[PDB]
């Protein structure tokens, strides 16, 4: 059968203009608000994403979550030519989603999907995709995996000083073990971003640490 990601993509193929990553995204969202799929990203968090990769102009970023490519779509515009975005996708169709949307978007160059569970992938870095270090990292995948994957990016030399961390639903359905890690923790410099979930009624919101070196 035709699943809500292919519906999704569906959508996106017949009303946005390909070689246009502002139109996908403008798609995507109406689409969303027209189906009231409770997916976390919409203007509210989109704008501080945004912002966040301008401030930052991050050479490279690591997405944990690609699910149908917004974020990838929403973030990967943004780069600089030359620049690079690696995605994450633990699930394989989600990821031939993904794939689609970056292409559609003309955007398959600056991103490279992975498929793979992150704690599989994250030390593979270095080696296999010749990467240094990172210059971002969006957190938007299993909750409970948010602070065990950030300290093995740690242990693995993948951040830098200045190493910008974005984490999505810190607080809905929340992360509060991570939270309490990253602000306690000396190693990173925090600053929480809300975001009301008009849908749901609620407060969320996104949490940036930037990575201040070794403890
Ligand atoms: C240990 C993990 N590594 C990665 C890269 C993970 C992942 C999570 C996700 C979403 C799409 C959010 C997902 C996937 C399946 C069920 C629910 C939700 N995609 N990728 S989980
Ligand atoms: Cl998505
Ligand atoms: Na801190």
């Amino acid at each position: 059968g035709d699943t809500k990601e292919q519906r999704i993509l569906r959508y996106v193929q017949q009303n946005a203009k390909p070689g246009d990553p502002q139109s996908v995204l403008e798609a995507i969202d109406t689409y969303c608000t027209q189906k009231e799929w409770a997916m976390n990203v919409g203007d509210a968090k989109g704008q501080i994403m945004d912002a966040v990769i301008r401030e930052y102009s991050p050479s490279l970023v690591l997405e944990l979550g690609a699910y149908c490519g917004y974020s990838a779509v929403r973030m990967a515009r943004l780069l600089q030519p030359g620049a690079r975005l690696l995605t994450m996708e633990i699930n394989p169709d989600c990821a031939a989603i993904t794939q689609q949307m970056l292409n559609f978007a003309g955007l398959q160059d600056k991103v490279t999907i992975l498929n793979g569970a992150s704690q599989d992938l994250i030390p593979q870095l270095k080696k296999k995709y010749d990467v240094d270090t990172l210059d971002m990292v969006f957190l938007d995948h299993w909750k409970d995996r948010y602070l065990p994957d950030t300290l093995l990016l740690e242990e693995c030399g993948l951040l830098r000083k200045g190493t910008v961390l974005l984490a999505d639903n810190v607080i809905v359905p929340g992360t509060p073990d991570f939270l309490a890690y990253v602000r306690g923790s000396s190693s990173f410099e925090c600053t929480h971003y809300s975001s009301y979930l008009e849908y749901m009624k609620v407060v969320d919101g996104l949490e940036k640490a930037i990575y201040q070196g070794p403890s």
